[PDB]
């Protein structure tokens, strides 16, 4: 839950790749099969 | 819940691939299956 | 929730590829079966 | 719930593809079977 | 619930696919099943 | 959940490859099969 | 696309809860975007 | 897309929660954004 | 795709909890954002 | 994509957990971002 | 993408916790940003 | 991808953990970044 930027100014490339992941296929905080008694 | 920029200036190149993914499959903060008793 | 932007300048490529997913199948902050007693 | 945008200037490219998605099959924020007593 | 906008420049391309999902196929906000006493 | 940047100055390369990962894949303090009694 | 059947005997319990979801929220076998030419 | 069944006998319980969920909030099998030339 | 069963016989309990869960979340076979030229 | 099963016998206890996951947040054979030229 | 079976006989426990996953949280066989040209 | 089964004979216990996990939380045969040219 943040800012993605990604500005470019004069580039002169033949392949390029820019990936931003910030949670791809995490259970990131997931309280998964909690039992209490 | 962010925003998201990609500004473009002078570019020449022959493949190029921005991918942002701030969430993609992830039961992210998702409690699963809590019981309290 | 929050603003996508793509401006686009001066580009000349032969295949470009700009893909943002904030959620894409995420069961994100949802509660699964919770259970209180 | 935000804007959206995809301004173009001089382009000139073979294949193309601009894909935002904010929540494509997400049950989020969802209460899914909640319980109390 | 936001604005969408798409203007377009300048474009040259032989194939262009441009899509916003804001939300496709999402319990986005239900509560689904809740039980309260 | 922190802001991404990749602002671009003048850069002549052939290939780059800018990949930020902040969680791929990670039950990252994902309480799993608790049990309390 | 197939049978539920929740039969009951003998119960005596204080809280129960049966939830089947066989989709909910699923873009499941959605072809989104495809192009082809 | 298959049988689903809880059939029950004797049962002497305070709490009890059974949950079948095949898919919840999976793009399961879907090409989202495939683009072919 | 495929049967589930929670069959019961004598059960003597304070709690108890079945969760079967086949795809909860996944982009499970998902092609996303492929593109071929 | 295969049966599940939890045949109950004379069973005494007082908390139980019987939880199976084929699938849980996994991006499973998810093609992520493919681009071919 | 296979059977699951707990078949329970004679028991007599306190607590008991019987957890099968066989994907939770796995980017399992997933080609994540791939590029070719 | 293959059978999981705990079949259950006499057990008089007072806490027991039957835990299979095949993968929890790995890139198990992810290409994760690939990029040829």
């Amino acid at each position: 839950d943040a800012e993605f930027r990604h500005d470019s100014g004069y580039e002169v490339h033949h392949q390029k790749l820019v990936f931003f992941a910030e949670d791809v296929g995490s259970n990131k905080g997931a309280i998964i099969g909690l039992m209490v008694g």
